[PDB]
């Protein structure tokens, strides 16, 4: 990287408005023969808490929370795109119409930044960005591939899945895309699931004792006495008799097989963390689950928090491990004893280079 | 100036949407059990307490916009929050009391006798008494079961009286001694099952909304009322388990009449519903559901009653009450249930002015 990269290549910032909180990247590029970016490189990025979707919309509040975000940044006379994830789906468009008539007044009011779009994208858009950020770490895009490669983003308020699938005719378009890209013609299948992201999702298991610590104080009174496989089948009933994620993902996927699954989002927080034991930023389903059962549903909550005071999301993490479980192995069919690859937490590899390659 | 001749205290209910500062003044029979309840004061201010970012200056101005206009202060406060705070974690919850503590530690106008998280079995329990309260029947032996039912926004309570049982969780049932009758009642909440709280998982079901209506994922609603009920109801009893815990129960202690209290009472009280004297029955509020909301055009809804913020919700609403009454506890679609019409703003607060605990 040079010192002020922005003056020697071209330069864009990228917002994912995410449920739990945004992240201002700045990527700098060069382009091939067709305009498109090659030599993708972060040079800036700050993260805030809380939410986008979670400030109550008015002029006062979206100035700080954007000043907040942007006013550090080193380079501003750059384009922007902001887009909002699940946190603002979870909003009538009548309410999100609020938010964007501040922010999109907040940028008419300066004279740096250039807004190119603000708005919520859907779920499956969403998808398409995860499976492009990924393969491009990956190295993946250049040429025609001997793998299919599948992406997971494991988020607050929603969850997505994509993979490679041959166009097919008697699926939803919304659940399809095409792109060429670097002379390569590719066809993805996306589905996001609304409201079965890490926080959505907790919130119909916090009185379950099956889901947390032993002796863990719920909130109803009753105390924890954790048991994974017990808590994995209360998520599952979530995951299929509710939402029916089985019935739309399985048959997709056993027809398309995926030979290297990735990871991103919030669940690379819970792998990290040393209550587990994984090597090569990998893990497994069962070995997983069997983990969470072991070191944190059966051990005594009290003991557990003296322990580990750097896991803020301890008290989550039996509910966790049974959840994305449930999710991976009863929802999409994976297998438990698959491989899963999962991008270390501190690289803060989110879908946002995506949109450098897909605008 | 009512306080100078009457005992008064200021209760807030602190709930999921935003918090309700009452004040009420009393005086207290020969068991100093109060009596004559008269709300001298409200305010509600939005949004819910737990939605702020605990830090001092917020915490001043959400304090401040609740409080300082009341036109009675020195008086003693009961802060309790509801499900909203129950959806964080007790290390996050910390930090708000620890900020609210200090800001009643820094003031004079206010005596802060608590300030906490009351368990949804506290809350059906201040359901009850609320209710009965009102309708006058806490006073002598009843002849009638009451079952009251508080359809919150992160929450649901069901109250009703039932002799005490060996075999229940203790946590579950409440034995109370009010103006010298015994009263037993079983108490429980749903937390999740709160009508915010539930939407968030049905938001691209299209058989939840009018036709048309742009679902965020980009489908179209197709709107029918009892196929949402039907995805509503999965949710009730394959998941929480809703008609294995309470059918049984009310099986054998049978209610008379059920009060509802809670954003029901604005929907039963909308402008695209019509119900008469205050009450309502589930399949009457599943057909109407049915046939204004879900199975209209959206543009064309939507165009016809601009004032109705939830409006768009409608059809999920219905669906979801009558899962959660018919499906879930088992009342039958024909039996009348009362709501209090929601220009009394009735929640559970007057249940604290009559038991402490
Ligand atoms: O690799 C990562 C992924 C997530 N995180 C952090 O974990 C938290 C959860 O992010 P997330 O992926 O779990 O949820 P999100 O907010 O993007 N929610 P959604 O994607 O809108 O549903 C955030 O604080 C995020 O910055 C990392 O630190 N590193
Ligand atoms: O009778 C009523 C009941 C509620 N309301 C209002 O509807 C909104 C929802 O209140 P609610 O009872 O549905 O939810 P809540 O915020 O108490 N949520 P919870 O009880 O914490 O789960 C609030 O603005 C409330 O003041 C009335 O105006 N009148
Ligand atoms: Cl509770
Ligand atoms: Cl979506
Ligand atoms: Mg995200
Ligand atoms: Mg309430």
């Amino acid at each position: 990287m040079d010192t002020n990269p922005c003056e020697k290549h071209s330069c864009i910032a990228v917002i994912d408005a995410g449920s739990t909180g945004s992240r201002l990247h700045i990527y700098s590029y060069d382009t091939d023969d067709t305009n498109t970016p090659i030599h993708i490189e972060e040079i800036w990025n700050k993260k805030i808490k809380p939410g986008f979707a979670s400030i109550q919309p008015n002029s006062v509040t979206i100035d700080a929370y954007l000043t907040m975000l942007l006013a550090d940044a080193p380079i501003h006379n750059i384009p922007v795109y902001f887009y909002a994830t699940a946190g603002m789906r979870l909003l009538p468009q009548s309410q999100q119409k609020k938010y964007y008539d501040e922010l999109d007044y907040w940028f008419r009011q300066q004279s740096q930044w250039q807004l190119v779009e603000a708005k919520t994208i859907t779920g499956n858009d969403e998808a398409l960005f995860d499976w492009l950020a990924v393969n491009y770490k990956l190295d993946t895009l250049k040429s025609v591939q001997n793998k299919s490669v599948g992406v997971m983003d494991m988020g607050g308020a929603s969850v997505q899945i994509v993979f490679p699938m041959p166009k097919n005719a008697e699926i939803s378009k919304h659940n399809q895309v095409e792109l060429n890209i670097y002379g390569q013609n590719i066809n993805l299948y996306v589905h996001s699931f609304l409201g079965l992201g890490q926080t959505e999702m907790s919130h119909q298991f916090l009185n379950s004792p099956s889901c947390f610590a032993n002796d863990y104080p719920l909130p109803d009174g009753e105390s924890g006495q954790g048991n994974a496989p017990s808590c994995k089948e209360e998520v599952t009933s979530l995951m299929n008799s509710v939402h029916k994620v089985n019935q739309q993902i399985q048959p997709l996927l056993a027809l398309n097989p995926v030979n290297e699954w990735y990871s991103i989002g919030g669940i690379s927080n819970l792998a990290s963390s040393q209550l587990f034991h994984f090597e090569n930023s990998e893990l497994t389903n069962q070995s997983l689950l069997q983990q969470g059962d072991n070191q944190i549903c059966h051990q005594q909550w009290d003991i557990l928090n003296g322990q580990y005071p750097d896991d803020e999301y301890l008290y989550q993490y039996c509910l966790l491990s049974s959840y994305y479980y449930a999710l991976m192995v009863d929802g999409y069919g994976i297998n438990p004893n698959q491989t899963i690859h999962y991008i270390p937490p501190e690289q803060n590899l989110d879908w946002t280079i995506g949109v450098v390659l897909h605008r």
